[PDB]
């Protein structure tokens, strides 16, 4: 029950702040399927932060669960893939503790709208 401008102003400054939490730019963009040939066999939907905004500016996220779903994927995807040994793993720990704050806050703006 809000503007759709304001709205989606908000969710390109959660993504810019959430993309910032991931200082090694590794979820900048889709998994590498050429350099991880068996990715697919148990990530049923890979995400990424560059996919995110293409869904954002594709007016594929009308509600803060559905941007706030593929972040999470992003996160659990990774958690999924690799070992927990290595530090692909840690830094979804990272983003998934970093982005938390990041994601609460923005939801409260929305919920204003
Ligand atoms: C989030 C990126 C990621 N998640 N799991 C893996 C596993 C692998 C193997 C992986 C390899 C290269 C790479 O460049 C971004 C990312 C990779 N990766």
């Amino acid at each position: 029950e809000m503007q759709l401008t304001p709205f989606l102003i908000l969710l390109r400054k959660t993504l810019e702040q959430l993309q910032e939490k991931d200082t090694g730019n590794i979820f900048s963009e889709p998994v590498p399927l050429s350099e991880v040939p068996d990715y697919l066999d148990h990530i049923k939907k890979p995400m990424d932060f560059f996919t995110m905004k293409q869904n954002l500016e594709a007016y594929r996220y009308l509600n803060f669960d559905d941007f706030e779903e593929d972040f999470n994927l992003i996160v659990s995807n990774c958690l999924k893939y690799n070992a927990k040994d290595t530090i692909f793993y840690r830094a979804a720990v990272r983003l998934r503790e970093q982005g938390g704050a990041v994601l609460r806050q923005a939801r409260r703006q929305a919920e204003k709208m």
